[PDB]
DNA sequence: CATCTG
DNA sequence: CAGATG
């Protein structure tokens, strides 16, 4: 956690690069396990040879560790931090809708900058056009003071559309947290379930509303259960318009809400432990259910959840307010 | 994992 | 349809 941090980060930068630039998925994987395993390792790695002892770690890495340990740097790390090409890729990728692949094409196409991009909007898809348009906003964090004002509007509108809707805002928003990265809304209705053969309107109906009033301003994507888009806090008394923010809506068959809601809530850490305990309590949990565990190794059957309460009960645990769902 | 592209 | 992005 700090005894072998430099080494671990390195491997990360390294991993990163194999993946992002080179298409070295394998190598890229290679770095990751390594960092993962040095991660656990309890002592002060005092050498490569030492490290090699580790599973996951070979000669090439071990070699790298040496140079690192030996001198506060690594030539490869050095070169990769300079190379304006590889910098391009990390950069472009900062745009929504641009990943590595795209990033690489564009570069070899000669686009490595923001302006580069605008000059050739023509070359981007709807998402990326969008992404370029909001780069700034996209990067800005979401403050709860705003977060609240937004959830206010959402809930009120889903409500009008139909009193039977059930919306919930997950994320760290839900955990407590002062700011957040994007609005994530969970969505359901009684009239939609595991078996219930669909209902698309269920989703497009609300979406409609939001936009109706100008809260939803642009579309990243819109399926029949998921919608990725752009909302915006109606600017008040003209002088201070707000940042544009990523928001997502997702339909769920009622019978599987709470686990969803549980799960999207977090923390990643929380889930695990909670999940680990579920298992101890002879249970299994995932994004959708809670099944009694058979001793044969495994076994099925989704247990019924009417709330987040139902789940805890099951695993016979302390009901956790979202705040303390941290770790 | 769902949606988009082409 | 494969392949990419989130
Ligand atoms: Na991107
Ligand atoms: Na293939």
């Amino acid at each position: 956690e700090t005894l072998n941090g430099g080494i671990t980060d390195m491997l990360t930068e390294l991993a990163n690069f194999e993946k992002n630039v080179s298409q070295a998925i394998h190598k890229y994987n290679a770095y990751r396990k390594a960092a993962s395993v040095i991660a656990k390792y309890p002592h002060k790695i005092k050498s490569g040879a030492e490290a090699k002892k580790l599973p996951g770690v070979g000669t090439k890495i071990a070699e790298k560790i040496d140079e690192f340990l030996a001198t506060g740097k690594l030539r490869k790390l050095e070169k990769i931090r300079q190379d304006d090409t590889s910098s391009s890729i990390n950069f472009l990728t900062r745009v929504s809708g641009i990943g590595p692949s795209a990033a690489r094409k564009f570069v070899d196409e000669g686009i490595k900058t923001l302006e580069d991009l605008r000059k050739n909007e023509d070359k981007l898809n709807h998402h990326q056009r969008i992404g370029l348009k909001y780069f700034g906003d996209f990067e800005k964090r979401i403050p709860r003071e705003e977060m609240l004002q937004m959830q206010d509007i959402v809930l009120n509108e889903v409500k009008k559309v139909d009193s039977e809707y059930i919306a919930t805002v997950c994320g760290s928003f839900r955990r407590g947290a002062e700011s957040s990265g994007d609005m994530d809304v969970l969505l359901t209705h009684p009239s939609f379930t595991s078996e219930s053969t669909k209902q698309p309107k269920l989703l497009h109906q609300v979406v409609e509303q939001l936009q109706k009033v100008h809260f939803i301003t642009d579309t990243l994507s819109k399926g029949e259960t998921k919608f990725m888009g752009v909302c915006q806090l109606p600017s008040k008394n003209d002088e201070k318009e707000y940042p544009h923010r990523r928001i997502d809506i997702r339909l769920i068959p009622k019978d599987q809400y709470y686990c969803g809601v549980l799960y999207f809530t977090g923390s990643d850490i929380f889930n695990k432990n909670m999940r680990a305990h579920a298992l101890e309590k002879g249970f299994t949990i995932n994004e959708y259910t809670i099944r009694p565990l058979g001793v044969t190794g495994v076994a099925g059957e989704p247990l019924p959840v009417d709330s987040e309460k139902d789940i805890f009960d099951y695993i016979q645990w302390k009901y956790r307010e979202p705040k303390d769902r941290s770790e």
